Order: C-alpha cells, then sequence, then structure tokens
C-alpha cells in the first residue's frame, strides 16, 4: 500500500527509455489489432519522488513543462502529467505504468519482477487490470515462456539493472531465445555506459546472433569515461517501427539540450545492423 522511492526515477536515462517505449507503443496502436507488452525487469510501477531531493530534477523536470515540447514526446509527458495533476512532479511512472496508460482495452501486458519489495506494489498496480500478468520470476525466462504472443505483434522491453556483469551477456542470450520464437516483434534493450568496452562486447555478441534490423539510440551526458560512472545510456531496438529513427533524430537533440544544459556529451542515432 506504500509506493516505492527511487533516487534515479525520471533521470536522463529514464527519459530516453520511456520516450522510446512510448514511441514504439504508439506506432503499434496505428493498427487497431492487439499486441503484447512484455517487460522483463518491470520494477514497482511508480515512484514517489523525493524524501520527506532527487535526480528527476535534472531529468523529467527539465522537459515536461517546456512550451516547445517536441510533438513526438507528447504521449510520454501526458502519462507523467496523469500521475502528477497538481502540476508538480511528486510521482514518476514506471515502464509498466507507461504501458498501462498507453495500451488499449484489447491489448496485453506481461510483467515480471523478482524482488519481494516491488512485486507486491506492481501486482497491485494491475490488481484490477486483466490485461496484465505479474509474476515474481526471472524475466529473461519469460522470453522463452511467453513468446510468441497469440496476437503475433508486440514490444519486449528488457531493462536490466546491470548489478551483475552477467547481465551484459544475459540480455543478448535472452534476446536470441526471444527472437527464435517471435522474430517479428520489436525488442528494446536499455544499457548504461559505464565502461564502453563492456557495451562494445554486448553489441558484438548481438550482431553475432545474426539478428538484423538493429537500431541504436544513445544520450550521453559526458564523453566516455572511467572516473565518472554512467556517462551515457541508450536503447538498442530490434525490428523498430520505421518512423522511430526520424522520430529520434527529430527529438534526441532537443532532449540533450534540455537534460544536459552544460553542453557535454552527444546524442546519436545509428544502425548497428542494417535490414
Ligand atoms: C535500470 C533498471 C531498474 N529496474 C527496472 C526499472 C523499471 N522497469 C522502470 O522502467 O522504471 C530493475 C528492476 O529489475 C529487478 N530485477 C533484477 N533482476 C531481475 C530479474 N532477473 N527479473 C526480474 N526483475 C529483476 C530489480 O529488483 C529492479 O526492481
Amino acid at each position: 500500500l506504500s509506493y516505492r522511492h527511487s533516487f534515479h526515477a525520471g533521470n536522463h536515462a529514464d527519459v530516453l527509455k520511456h520516450t522510446v517505449q512510448s514511441l514504439i507503443i504508439e506506432s503499434l496502436k496505428e493498427k487497431d489489432k492487439p499486441f503484447l507488452y512484455l517487460d522483463t525487469h518491470a520494477g514497482a510501477g511508480r515512484y514517489q519522488l523525493g524524501s520527506e531531493t532527487g535526480e528527476y530534477l535534472e531529468g523529467i523536470a527539465r522537459i515536461w513543462q517546456q512550451d516547445d515540447l517536441p510533438a513526438e514526446l507528447e504521449a510520454y509527458i501526458n502519462v507523467v502529467k496523469h500521475f502528477n495533476r497538481s502540476g508538480q512532479l511528486r510521482y514518476y511512472p514506471g515502464s509498466p505504468l507507461i504501458a498501462r496508460q498507453l495500451l488499449r482495452e484489447q491489448d496485453s501486458l506481461q510483467l515480471t519482477e523478482l524482488h519481494p519489495s516491488d512485486y507486491p506494489l506492481l501486482r497491485s498496480e494491475f490488481q484490477k487490470d486483466s490485461r496484465a500478468r505479474v509474476e515474481k520470476a526471472d524475466g529473461f525466462q519469460q522470453l522463452k515462456a511467453k513468446l510468441p504472443p497469440v496476437s503475433r505483434r508486440g514490444l519486449i522491453l528488457i531493462d536490466p539493472p546491470y548489478e551483475m556483469k552477467t547481465d551484459y551477456q544475459a540480455v543478448v542470450s535472452g534476446i536470441a531465445e526471444g527472437y527464435k520464437r517471435f522474430a517479428t516483434g520489436t525488442y528494446a534493450l536499455w544499457y548504461p555506459v559505464v565502461l564502453r568496452q563492456q557495451i562494445k562486447r554486448m553489441i558484438h555478441d548481438l550482431e553475432a546472433t545474426g539478428i538484423r534490423k538493429i537500431l541504436q539510440i544513445e544520450l550521453a551526458v559526458l564523453p566516455d569515461s572511467d572516473r565518472r560512472g554512467m556517462t551515457a545510456s541508450g536503447m538498442i531496438v530490434i525490428n523498430p517501427p520505421w518512423k522511430l529513427e526520424q522520430q529520434m533524430n527529430n527529438v534526441l537533440p532537443w532532449l540533450h539540450s534540455k537534460l544536459v544544459p552544460a553542453g557535454t556529451g552527444h546524442a546519436t542515432v545509428s544502425w548497428i545492423v542494417p535490414e
């Protein structure tokens, strides 16, 4: 009955990933046929901002009230505003609540979350929502057990914490088990850039699966470093919607200028593997 807190909720990485998620869902909704949203590392659902302040102040805060807000970011900010109708950031949606509000009545959610402290809160967020299934299990295995969805259209969101290095391996081995079973779905992998070499290994191991039509979006606050920590984050999208890349070239520059006012880092949208 008590919402979780999160120092990082709504930080620049969140803004990027929930932007890409929201754009992919809205592209899915263009056909009035149903689709699944599979979230492997779902977290609690929402996060009470502050204490009794937080990295949201340098993230969702810098963009959600901006008069010139790009039109592609509207569906995302409208979710944040639904969870903050006082006009003050006191809550930040998680990807499952992003999904809850954007998905239609006919659509389906599959959510997994192993930690005993969030699973209860998450389960309550869909307590009354039959579209979803919430389980306290390992989400990399839901790629083998939940796919393909009956609808045969969907978005898988793999957003691991990278607390153990083996998560840099797990996500690529998991995407291959997902892709064997459901090769037409859009997979979306978040990464933090702490040590680029780590990321470059991941990406090499991902093209080595042989999956094609792979895109890469990355928002860096600082040029790559080792003394700093998370100098960037990005999204690697497999089978993206065709407008995602022109949507992320139209948006990500603006995003970088608002989230990173001190003019450091970069904002890149590239193709890891062409079609
Ligand atoms: C950067 C990832 C932070 N978090 C999820 C954030 C949430 N999706 C959002 O979009 O706001 C990671 C959560 O994943 C849990 N977790 C860790 N390991 C697993 C596995 N193997 N399966 C499911 N869930 C996992 C953590 O407890 C975090 O709550």
